[PDB]
């Protein structure tokens, strides 16, 4: 048993809700956060730049350390650094950004970081402002994910047709 609630569940394992990320990282306190990064971990936008907002800059000043010291990730790849005030961890994963021309293939490379983790609440990789159909994501993700993930969709509407083309 654990802390999510209301989240519809989608397969053993995965479980979806329309959700800001932030607000339900403020009250579930989880283990991991996943936040959408780049491999600069510059968090300007979509979820990054809300959960990075909610952090008062802390995670940009962490950030901005790390990279310092380890120099960029790879995309599809992922590094562990402190949830401050959202979560213990956040676990900063790179999808690919369509709008960077970057190989869609790799969605899957990047959910694989998931199965280090035995429960997180996380949002579709690639989505938002990546340029990937959520749709796809939410595919990739309950075919590669085997711990339990809990996915906050920010859109309703999207969160409605996302549910409603589930297969
Ligand atoms: O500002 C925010 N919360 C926030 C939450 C999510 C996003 C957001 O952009 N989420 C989408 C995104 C972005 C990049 C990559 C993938 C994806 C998939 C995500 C999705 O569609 O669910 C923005 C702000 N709270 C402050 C109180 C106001």
């Amino acid at each position: 048993v654990n802390s999510f609630s209301g989240y519809l569940k989608l397969t053993d394992n995965v479980y979806i809700k329309n959700a800001d990320i932030v607000e339900e990282a403020k009250k579930v306190k989880p283990t991991v956060v996943v936040n959408a990064a780049n491999v600069y971990l510059k968090h300007g936008g979509g979820v990054a730049g809300a959960l990075n907002k909610a952090t008062n800059n802390a995670m940009q000043v962490e950030s901005d350390d790390y990279i310092a010291t380890n120099g960029p990730l790879k995309v599809g790849g992922s590094c562990v650094l402190s949830g401050h005030n959202l979560a213990k961890h956040c676990l900063h994963v790179v999808g690919p950004n369509v709008n960077k021309g970057e190989d869609i293939q790799l969605l899957k490379s990047a959910y694989e970081n998931f199965n280090q983790h035995e429960v997180l609440l996380a949002p579709l990789l690639s989505a938002g402002i990546f340029g990937a159909d959520p749709i796809h994501s939410l595919r990739v993700c309950v075919d590669t994910v085997r711990t339990n993930v809990y996915l906050a969709v920010f859109d309703k509407n999207l969160y409605d047709k996302l549910v409603s083309s589930f297969l």
